[PDB]
């Protein structure tokens, strides 16, 4: 009755189905989907052991998702039929201390109830159309291109979260380094120079995305080599980065991100590569702090949209078919996407 | 000339010694020492291989220190003789961000001049006079009693500082754990009643050290045991402590730590027991941060003596004189002080 | 069907009414009151001219509220028929970036909307029951007494939010002013202990009240007459007070605050007394911010319960019946209640 | 022995004069005057009645100050002879909590003590050479322009120490309005665009200036008629601007702030135009607090600095000879310079 990407067996590639459209319970929304992301969590999920994996199959991928109000479930008020809308990801419980504030991605109680978001554990955004539990997850767009701002609801929330998180410790003339100008990295430098006073550093592998992260206005752009630590210490007196936030997160980068983060800093581990930055007394340095951060709060999400609309920030897209889907994926685990995957059905 | 606690020979005891009385040279200051605090980071230097050793032999100990101003050195002016003050320890350049805002703490450029706090490498407070670098590293005491508050140089201030730093992710309701109600300890969970709203929760080994943290305000007091993940655990929901603060260190307590920190919540790693925490993605919950702090700001530590003034904080005091100070280390490392030590020579 | 107490004439006294018993529409909650408090805002209300009154006759007044869950309305889910909990009071449209952040006391777009509290413009509290719009604006209670606790919900909600908003400028060791220990200063003197570090001040009228403050944690407590600016700055150097929380509101206490706020410290204008702070240079002194604070954050109710559980502060009651009602309204408009005015049904 | 700008008569024009070259004390140093900036807080000192004038006749004029250090006073070290460095205006007691953070523009007991800035009180720039009290408030150039930076140590820094205060109240994706394009307005609406994510609005009288403001960076720039409340409710839902910056603060400007700060807002009134904004209920909205900050802090400067090394923002100069000064001031008051008026001796 609708066609959909899914995964559905471990180890195995994502396929193109028909499976049955949903109807809206009490309380939900039925999107039609506008434009639809793909991340490289997406990746990461796929390439689990049958043991690690918990969202069962099948499952519709895609967790950034905007779209226009199909149908409207029972007693449901807030939005009509025909809005323009982004999906508010990291679904939480909406009662406990983190929910009450807009940060339903610290939700305490969200494992326990198994509450889990679009994309990663209920239905996702890769399909003609999508389910979300409740209005206060979704997001006005009004007349944003949808393709050209669907990403934001991750690409740029998440390293803003991280970013907005760490201003406390990166002072307007600081330095920040950003290990990674991929599909968050390429945001995470825009936003950087919005709305930091900062000297951004990016560091990456191809040449090809060192230049798109200069294009977008990191002050510097370096290969993520055995000079680069080096490189940043001489960039800062030897006084290192006051702020270094790593979008691989890679036990590689972590090394990189400690050796280089200044006295009082912050580094966030934005990434996931698997490693972990071992924190303390003479591993890092005085004050520095460190966190590994989860997407972002509601307002954040809000504040990151507002900010596509003042023309402060945008992504740089690579339009696909549903169909072309399972190819994306293959260019994206490839490196060769430049920004970031959006499907359109 | 005048006599003193020094350390002159590596792996051996400190010794009550004669050497010269100082002068002040320019910009300098002269004290008649009326109260000197042991730390337990005096023991951590003395047993350290002659390798890994710097601060010189001989060098007077003791980095606790207030007195009265004896001599002014040469264009001094800010205090006269006869001033009661207190010494703010961990000196800087003075002139780098951090320490224009009070953070000489954080001090970027001085390792590099070799600026070093007294009895961390100048000549320190275990002695009937020391000298103090500048004015700005003085904080009146008007009539405090100084063996009463001269701890709170550092056994207040650091953990003042860390908590202060922790306020931001500890909402007043929330659950504070603090690990070690040693020196500092017993000072942090004074401080953590009177400026967070938390639940404060401290771990010791011996029940005289539990029963004096309970007797300080401590909402529990737990043994540091296999035991006490659970406990933590039961007391908050199944959602951890807010704020930890591990006043030990080492790889047991700060394996602890991780175990109990909540999701959103923080670390303050402020005891040096030679662990670190492997920070990262499934070692850390998210938007758990972790840092190992050091000291505090100036400004931190007029704080910190204003809550003596106010009585809402003080020193569990053992007083020696200046020849029982060796006995006091032995007692010191032996873990049957109760509270700070402090010599009146 | 049920009796309540109503705002039925302008210009008249409250009135004991029967009226029908509400039903609960969709997404909407009915309680059984377990408590209900009264607040000066009620009488406020009451004695505005007909033409300045816009909540409609009649009225159900009463905007502290408690109760038990007596009847579920239709898709509602969350909580369940029996479960204890207070109502956050000041409702707002949900989506909006304050009321994602949990601020919905902050709401940009609740005028607009005709969006009104409970007893403020919705059928309020003062009743056998009561109507909740929405899930959200519940909060758990757990077994904490009702008639306790309920007056939190506003009584110590709003100084609450007042002070953890000035915290900022409010450091450890200095000094907060409380103009008025009634309702609100009664509570907002606890809280100030709680969580600043500050010397509290409280300021009142009558000796009865006076006691009372000093009995609840108040280091001075002082007449609001003309020595009371001279007092205030005996007690802080000639440097005035850090924060000062106007809880009267008045053109007087609100030019004693203006000569006692210190440079660079806050005034929060508490009360409605219909004065004004003339803010500007040589008016308030440099770096002297002013605000008129309404409410508090969804969050903010949920720490302040909190801190109630965790022994921190509590209300002192005067316990009344439906009928007594109006009666407690002339003795608080007499200004001879101690404490909150608590009605059971 | 040199010449420099003064003011000798109340009512009466600076003159260039003669007078002794000064000699620096112990703990002073003197500086080669290598550029001084003519700020409209001078013009506002000579138009004062005698009796509300406190700087003694004469004074030397100029409180924007640049030079290369000529001479160092006895004891003096920190900067060596040769040293480029620039004046940190808003001197202090240097040992209160205010000036110990760095803020010695809130020092608390400076009028005590009859400290009073350069150009304020003390022999201030317009002069071939001039005297500065102390090391600490002498900040590093490097390699700047001095007569394209000197500006910052007001013009960038007040504006900047006000717009840094209030990013608590001015999320990104947010509105700031800044009344004044002037000397300070100028160099707030590229301190606005760098580090907030805000849609600046300024306003101003002229065209000339209006287009300056645009070319800046301002994404409107509108007269201030009587028309400007409705274009900035305009453009902002009917929501308001979360910041408001009066660089004029005057009784109008002050108006318009009011009647255009949203709830929850911010105003900060910077320039000294006579006014007061009435702070309260129904005068100011819900949760919108108030504020005349004064200058900024130490490490403050030292951050605006760095964002003009950054190439983030520059000050707009229109050069002048030390002879020209006295036609410069005419040309401020007639409000025909082009942002910053600098004096190059
Ligand atoms: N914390 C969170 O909530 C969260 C949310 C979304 C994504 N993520 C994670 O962020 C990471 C990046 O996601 P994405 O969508 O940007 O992926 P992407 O494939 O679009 O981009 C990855 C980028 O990193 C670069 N890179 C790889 N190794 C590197 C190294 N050693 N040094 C420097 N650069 C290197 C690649 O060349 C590429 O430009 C992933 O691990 C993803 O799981 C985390
Ligand atoms: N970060 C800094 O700048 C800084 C400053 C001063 C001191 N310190 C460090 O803080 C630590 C404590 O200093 P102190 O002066 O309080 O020492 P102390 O000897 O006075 O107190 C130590 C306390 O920790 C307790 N303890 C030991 N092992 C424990 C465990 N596994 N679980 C729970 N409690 C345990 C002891 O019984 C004792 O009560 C030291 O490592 C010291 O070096 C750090
Ligand atoms: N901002 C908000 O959202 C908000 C919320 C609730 C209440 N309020 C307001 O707060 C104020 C107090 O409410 P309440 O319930 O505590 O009232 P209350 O009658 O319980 O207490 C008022 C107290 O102020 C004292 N007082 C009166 N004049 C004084 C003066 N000149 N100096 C010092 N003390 C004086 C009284 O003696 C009494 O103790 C009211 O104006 C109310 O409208 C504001
Ligand atoms: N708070 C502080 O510490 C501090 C420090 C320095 C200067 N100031 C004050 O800031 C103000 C501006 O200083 P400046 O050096 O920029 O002066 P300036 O003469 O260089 O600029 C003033 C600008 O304001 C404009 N203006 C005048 N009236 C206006 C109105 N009604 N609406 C909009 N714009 C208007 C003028 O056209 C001009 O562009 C002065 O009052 C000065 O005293 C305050
Ligand atoms: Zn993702
Ligand atoms: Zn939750
Ligand atoms: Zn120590
Ligand atoms: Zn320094
Ligand atoms: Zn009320
Ligand atoms: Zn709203
Ligand atoms: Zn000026
Ligand atoms: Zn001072």
């Amino acid at each position: 009755h609708m066609r959909a990407v899914q995964y559905r067996t471990i180890g195995g590639e994502p396929e193109v189905v028909e499976v049955p459209t949903p109807e809206p319970g009490p309380g939900q929304v039925r999107l039609r989907v506008t434009a639809a992301g793909l991340c490289h969590s997406d990746s990461f999920v796929m390439g689990l052991p049958a043991d690690q994996y918990t969202y069962g199959l099948p499952l519709t991928l895609g967790h950034e998702g905007a779209g226009v109000v199909d149908a409207l479930g029972d007693g449901v008020t807030g939005v009509s039929v025909g809005d323009a809308v982004a999906v508010y990801g990291p679904w939480g419980c909406g009662q406990c201390h983190a929910c009450a504030r807009g940060a339903e991605n610290y939700c305490t109680r969200a494992a326990e109830l198994g509450i889990q978001p679009p994309g990663l554990g209920s239905p996702g955004a890769l399909a003609e159309y999508m389910l979300v539990d409740d209005v206060r997850h979704l997001v006005p767009l009004g007349d944003l291109d949808p393709v050209a701002t669907v990403s934001l609801t991750d690409a740029g929330l998440t390293p803003y979260h991280a970013i907005k998180s760490s201003l406390g410790a990166l002072p307007p003339g600081g330095t920040a380094v950003v290990i990674g100008a991929g599909g968050l990295g390429h945001v995470a430098i825009q936003l950087l120079r919005a709305i930091s006073g900062a000297t951004v550093i990016a560091l990456d592998i191809s040449d090809e995305k060192l230049q798109l992260a200069k294009e977008l206005g990191a002050h510097h752009a370096l290969r993520s080599d055995d000079d680069a630590a080096a490189r940043i210490r001489e960039l800062t007196g030897g006084v290192g980065a006051a702020a270094v936030f790593d979008i691989v997160g890679a036990q590689a980068t972590i090394d990189l991100a400690r050796s280089v983060v200044a006295i009082g800093g912050v580094v966030q581990i934005v990434g996931i590569g698997g490693g972990t930055l071992p924190t303390g007394f003479f591993s890092t340095p005085m004050g520095a702090a460190v966190r590994a951060p989860y997407w972002g709060t509601r307002t954040e999400l809000m504040e990151v949209l507002d900010l596509a609309r003042a023309g402060a920030v945008h992504v740089e897209v690579e339009r696909f078919t549903l169909d072309q889907a399972p190819e994306a994926y293959r260019r994206l685990k490839a490196g060769t996407i430049r920004g970031r995957a959006v499907v359109v059905p």
